[PDB]
């Protein structure tokens, strides 16, 4: 009655029996390396730049021991929950003949952090120059206190590329953006072996390693407030977004889940009122629809007309596309920083076609609205007319968000008392000299055909994953990653527990915008963040 | 010069000696074969039903190795620092034969939490049915990075039993379930010992694991915001309390020690002034007393008059009928949503008896008092009549938390906007798709012979044991504590490291509250807390 | 078909299987070569200081064989029903080399109980100077008449360390006292072994030795009457209390629980009113509330008025300079005796705010009350105004004890005439040479901001596990307890099969408060509890 793994009654294949010889003809066929070909050859994990601008002292690249080192290893890592053994490497660098400058290599041992000074070129470091076309190999060997690691664990032995003499051209004292990619390959040492089988499904206690919380091309950036394609970056002393903004813990204090979907309510009217207050259908905390805009009004107002611009006191409309060249708007409205969202109102005996809705949080008073800085569900304004007249109307809603009211207004999401919370607003300042980001989107007017700018906390992906999947970082501490375009420039975003990404840099300029990212590894919070722009 | 610790010069007993005839007599009047006699017998743990209901996949057991499982070694455990080693854990089934339905055992290792999926079968699994005659026994492995384990340690090889295939009587219709309960025993193995004996009034450095937040038994349950004994649990998407709500570092947002006792104050009021400030006399922050209430007023009013209600159209209420009748009350009173606290108002020429007063956090202006739910040195409102004539008088006066007079109102602590707060509000909401709780009490009122309910985040036991305790538990997982009634309808709580605790199901309903409450381990709170509810 | 504690079917671990190597690990790790180390070493039990003061004959050390010596014992012996075999007490002593003096061992049979004096020695006797170098271990043989002992058994064979020759500096002069202390360790002795494995959850049918009694320190410590702190011992030759004094029957001449909570009570004044009779709605007792208070007023008297003191001529008082420098206090008060009681006092249709109350037990006749010290249905007195017109209202309240209105009288408990019972009053007097004593709290006083005395039988610790917990006690013995303040003045308590305190001096005098209590064991009555006190 007790069967164990392996174990059962073997009857064979009745039509025939396994063969060796058939086995063994198609080993030949193919060629044979014993049982797991990586373990034979350098595989391409990364590259990084080394330009003029990097000082002696600077270090170009640290990455911590472990299975991320290696494709094939964070293929297997997924089967297994403990690892030990080393990792070995080959560096080089696709340099120039005119090229000078030199470049090591430091394996620190556990615990140490390094320092951006030549003291660490004490200690046995492997020199590689410029114009060295050979590559050059060597062990990271796996020195630990305990007999096997866990997937989570960043307190291994770690490398360290680290610029020895300064990288020199006499050419280009005009540009200053010389090349010299760095790479790094890797191959498995003999001592490396997975332990410990995980059952497929079961989750980690200690964790996993945030290592995908932003893609590897900007093609898939947007935002957590609107679903637009990131384009640029904003630094800013303090960053701060409640909506869809998960931390490590799976935790959000917003309302709304990580997707754009529309917002279906339901109204309800009378007397010939056009300002209602809605209801949620589809949420998941009670009173706010999933997906309710995270923004307030400037102050009070009482929709009632139409659009209405003019320039620098000067009483002058924006009729034409002279809305450039203006650099200050009035904004006159009486409808003067909502969103605007196509609606599909719904009702018994209206026999009339819908109009957009122009909704808002805010207190319906009256037909006024004054600027709610918290949301509840005695808070949730639509501004439009369903046709009601003196009995009431229960309208079905469904809108759809297109675009925003606010012309003339700094970026959605810079003014703090507009931003919406539920309780408490996540907030972040700088921590350790680097600077916190926002994430730069725009979006679409009501009235002119230009677009105003939006902030974001975080890109989307960040949040599916952060909602969703479950990782390990300290709270003093981030998951570094970094970020190239198309020329030479690069900078590491750092992402921390509460879930928002800071940068080194206090300007980062533009960039040639088809980006990559990278995961670099754990680093605290304290040491600033690497750059070259 | 030197003496060991087993060196001195014996001289014996001086009238007699120790003999072995007498101890062999002990013996022969006793059973005494052999010392440690829970090494050689399994001690009963824990039961699981397994019906027909139970689809594949579900967990029914799910144990961590450790010293906890068994009794005689949680015992001695409290006299070492570490341990390391395998237990035994027996398993016990009685089908009637003629059912079918295979069950799986799987010894997951260390580092993994299960979850209810058959993907945890593809892995190797032991599988044994209802028709098993014989215990089976499955020793789970210590496997260990370090070389001991201390007591403190949660992270170890644990045993899921699962549904492998569903149970089958071919004589039960599709309607009515039938089942069979499993039973399972514990040893502490061979290989098991217990290392590093450590001297009495010693601290361990670490602690020990949250075993002792929830006691045993409903009858030592009373909340951290009112004195009373709990009734009933109440889920709510959000969770706040900050005054007697305490963490696993030991820390607090309050101002207040795990312990209801009177709230001595001193109070200087000028002229005729039926309301004043109080200043702390006894305190852990400055300003504010211990044991002063955590819920603000709702409207800026005057106390200076009676009570009133009524019943939603003037129709004022004096008799039950009127208020249980009545759909909602207006409650027309001047002093609202404050506590009646006897007042004992002593001072040097009041002759006169005391007044009981009413009292919030709360500003002032020179006759009102208006909502301020941000607590300080001057938030500490009274109004209980401290006889003043035009003359400066400094009453001493000692209270004691007896009702609320918000008749009307909703439950207490259903309103962040009235709770009180020093400068942070600890909050929580669903971590994973596990819902927060209050844990619910019942306050007395004004005038009315009915009461109000009251919200806790904590029961004071809790929080007693997390101010002077220093346990571990990352910000990822939970203290679990399964909850059995007298039906045997069951849950299980998870205590947050925040303090919050947590319920994986939207509605627990009624149920018998002669209760229990019985640690079985630390889980990560991602995944689902399992119930049985009936 | 039948399976034995120890029978199943062994598969082990599926992934892997226990190691030897990681085990051995751990005892290369830590320092493991032996289970059960207690067994190896010697530890700590207590130490006595030795002075030229302390004649022949003067017993310094002084404990009977059992596992309480022992804390490694003492914690397993919970586990077991049963115990035999002996012990081992190591004696170490560091003398100058300069000294003299002789000290002597007495191992007495069980059955006696020792006396200071050097008849004593007219017995089997091992002695041992000043200059001693290496510790002895004189190991206590275990002498019973049945087979094994229980550990609610105390007739055990004992040990005695006193004075054969006094010691001697040749330095020292008369006046000034020099000394030597002498340690004391223990360790199980080869023979011990505990006997008769318990389940959990078990009663055991005898209980345990009484060594939770008093706690291990001053700060919960609380008396029987007042729920106040202890702050000193009042010796008094008779002592007496009923409310919540308990004996070790578990039986009590009292109606109140040993817990302090608020006392709910209905009264159902007809007329206007301002005294009337409240009756039970919280008993133990039929038509007593549980915690209702147990003293009475000194006279007959209306309440009606405010308060009144004067300083033996009239001269009333208002401030602190005439009170405190005051000799006594006339207190013409119309409300003397009572206690302030907040008394939310609800009722349907009193819309105004609620009055403090004044209770006590006594009679009623149509405007008053007199002192009537036997408590019954009838007996409970309550004076707070409870807005009564010329129809019957039947207000609940619910009352918490703050105050004492009686300034000016002696300290509570003081009176027999004026202590409440129901039919019998527990009273002791001197026990052998003991005298009795009352536990000291304060309580608050009326508007005066000075506080009076209150004597309490019984910390209520003591009474809890009396109410509780079954413990042995012949009528002839005590329960020893050792006190030790801060500066090591020390004396012994011994608690009745009364329940009942005492001590072994006239005067015990002031001592630092941050003390403790030891359980050192039973004794016989008439012996002389010892005592040091400087
Ligand atoms: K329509
Ligand atoms: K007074
Ligand atoms: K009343």
């Amino acid at each position: 009655s007790i069967t164990a793994p392996e174990q059962g009654t073997p009857v064979g294949g009745v039509i025939a029996e396994p063969s060796a010889q058939m086995s063994a003809a198609a080993d030949m066929a193919t060629g044979k390396s014993v049982d797991s070909e990586w373990e034979a050859f350098f595989s391409f994990h990364t590259s990084v730049n080394w330009s003029t601008s990097e000082t002696q002292g600077k270090i170009l690249f640290k990455q911590s021991l472990g299975p991320l080192l290696n494709p094939y290893l964070e293929h297997l890592a997924k089967l297994y929950v403990a690892w030990s053994g080393s990792i070995d490497v080959r560096f080089s660098i696709s340099g120039s003949g005119v090229f000078g400058g030199k470049l090591a290599a430091i394996v620190v041992p556990p615990g140490v952090d390094p320092v951006q000074s030549t003291s660490m070129l004490q200690y046995p470091h492997v020199l590689f120059d410029a114009r060295q076309v050979e590559p050059v190999i060597f062990s990271i060997p796996d020195l630990r206190s305990t007999l096997y690691h866990l997937m989570s664990d960043t307190d291994t032995t770690s490398l360290v590329i680290m610029v020895y003499n300064d990288l020199i051209n006499p050419y280009a004292n005009d540009s200053n953006s010389s090349g010299c990619i760095v790479t790094v390959e890797t191959k498995p040492g003999a001592d490396f072996k997975f332990h410990l089988l995980k059952p497929p499904g079961s989750m980690l206690t200690h964790g996993s390693v945030p290592s995908d919380l932003i893609p590897k091309s900007s093609s898939l950036w947007i935002g957590n407030r609107h679903w637009t394609d990131i384009t640029d970056f904003v630094i800013r002393p303090f960053v701060f977004q409640a909506n869809r903004h998960f931390d490590f813990n799976q935790e959000t204090a917003g309302w709304s889940t990580p997707r754009y979907r529309p917002i279906t309510i339901t109204i309800s009217e009378k007397n010939g009122a056009k300002l209602g207050i809605g209801v949620a259908t589809d949420y998941i905390v009670p009173g706010i629809p999933d997906g309710w805009p995270d923004t307030t009004i400037p102050e009070k107002l009482t929709p009632a007309g139409d659009y209405a611009i003019t320039n620098k006191s000067g009483n002058d409309i924006t009729t034409a596309a002279g809305y450039d060249g203006a650099d200050v708007i009035v904004n006159n409205t009486n409808f003067k920083g909502m969103y605007i969202c196509g609606s599909l109102q719904r009702a018994w005996g209206d026999k009339k076609i819908s109009n957009t809705a122009f909704i808002t949080t805010a207190t319906k008073v009256d037909n006024a609205i004054e600027p709610s800085n918290v949301i509840d569900m005695t808070k949730i304004a639509v501004y439009q007319d369903t046709h009601v007249g003196k009995e009431v109307q229960t309208s079905d809603d469904t809108l759809s968000l297109l675009g925003y009211t606010g012309i003339g207004e700094q970026a959605i999401g810079s003014d703090r008392d507009r931003v919406v919370r539920i309780s408490v607003l996540p907030e972040t300042g700088a921590r350790g000299g680097n600077h916190p980001i926002f994430y730069k989107n725009s979006i679409k007017l009501g009235y002119v055909i230009r677009s105003i700018d939006v902030f974001n906390s975080q890109i989307l992906h960040t949040s599916r994953q952060l909602s969703l999947n479950h990782y390990l970082l300290p709270p003093d501490s981030f998951a570094v990653y970094r970020i190239i375009d198309s020329n030479g420039s690069w900078f590491d975003i750092g992402i921390d527990s509460d879930g928002f990404s800071f940068v080194g840099v206090s300007s980062i300029g533009k960039l040639e915008f088809p980006l990559t990212a990278s995961y670099m590894g754990i680093q605290l919070a304290k040491i600033r963040l690497a750059s070259n722009i």
